[PDB]
């Protein structure tokens, strides 16, 4: 491959990463308290779990994956319409909510990935008119998907509230006001041993719901494991923001994506989290002399600038705000 895509030796994935047999798969149609308890345990112990029987229509999940795949099948002349000044946009602030194609990377290198990203909340004519024009059904399908994924995310955040002992709706405010949808395209890679689809990271936001049909997602436990694709499930990744607000009672998910030499892969990730104007701190309701705050309050915008630029460590974004 082009030297642009060659990862530093220490970041390259080993060829045989084992299945994560201990990744929790949580049935949301169990009894209410069982769901609260299983989500709580997964959040405390792993920070990454899957949800099934989650109430989001399977048909809609399939239609959304279809229109996302159709988008990435569009010819170059249509994709150029989402490349500002003739090249993909960068993940840097300000992160605008209009649809763009993005490039991402970090011994500088690029991730083997094309990403379409746009905001989803609140839905209005102005936002949806800034979404892709093609395929014709993208706007109708993804509007419905974005509303359903938000509804499911807020259900999971309220299960989390009950598990933590926070009032229901604790996160139904400025802490969840940004909803970015990223559709990721990983074309076949001639040298998977040298490249990464996505470098190891925490999601910087509050919570992310990821939809996948094919292997490539891996989680850091020391050891990397493979997250089994369940096409009708969502993968839930807890973000650095939730790790801070819970005072590290919950784990954040550290995960990466590897390339494939023979087939393409499309994933859909919905990133819910604070507005850039938000102040992030450990929830005061949970703090005590036995549970002192491990972070000072900080600007989400200030965090975001570091998080998007500094990949010296997974939690480089929050290192400046660590206390006690
Ligand atoms: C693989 N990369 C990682 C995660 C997704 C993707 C793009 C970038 O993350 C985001 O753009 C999200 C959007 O909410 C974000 C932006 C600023 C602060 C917190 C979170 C970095
Ligand atoms: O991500
Ligand atoms: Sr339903
Ligand atoms: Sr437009
Ligand atoms: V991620």
């Amino acid at each position: 491959v082009s030297e642009s895509f060659v990862a530093p030796l220490e970041k390259r994935a080993e060829n045989d990463v084992p299945l994560g047999n201990d990744v929790p798969i949580i049935d949301l149609q169990q009894d209410h308290l069982v769901v609260v308890q299983q989500i709580t345990k997964a959040c405390q112990d792993f920070g990454l779990f899957q949800v099934i029987n989650h109430g989001l229509p399977e048909k809609l999940m399939a239609e959304t994956m279809d229109v996302c795949k159709e988008f990435f099948a569009l010819p170059a002349e249509e994709k150029e319409k989402l490349q500002p000044k003739g090249e993909p946009a960068k993940f840097e602030l300000p992160l605008e909510q209009k649809a763009k194609l993005y490039v991402e990377g970090e011994e500088a290198f690029l991730y083997w990935k094309d990403t379409l990203a746009h905001g989803c909340h609140p839905l209005d004519e102005e936002l949806v008119n800034s979404w892709p024009e093609k395929p014709a059904t993208y706007r109708e399908v993804v509007a419905k998907y974005s509303v359903e994924v938000r509804k499911l995310t807020m259900r999971i955040l309220d299960y989390i509230c009950e598990g933590l002992g926070l009032k229901l709706g604790y996160f139904d405010n400025e802490l969840s006001q940004i909803q970015m949808m990223l559709t990721n395209y990983y074309p076949p890679c001639p040298d998977p041993s040298s490249t990464l689809g996505s470098g190891g990271h925490y999601d910087g936001n509050l919570i992310t719901l990821l939809q996948q049909n094919l292997p490539g997602l891996q989680q850091l436990i020391a050891k990397w494991i493979a997250v089994e694709p369940i096409p009708t499930a969502f993968v839930v990744n807890l973000g650095l923001t939730l790790k801070v607000i819970t005072n590290e009672k919950f784990e954040g998910s550290i995960h990466r994506v590897v390339t494939n030499p023979t087939r393409d892969r499309v994933s859909i990730a919905t990133f819910i989290g604070p507005d850039y104007s938000c102040t992030i701190e450990p929830a005061k309701e949970l703090l005590s002399q036995d549970n002192p705050p491990l972070y000072k309050p900080y600007s989400y915008a200030e965090f975001g600038e570091i998080y998007l630029s500094d990949k010296s460590d997974y939690d480089a974004g929050v290192k400046p705000y660590k206390i006690n």
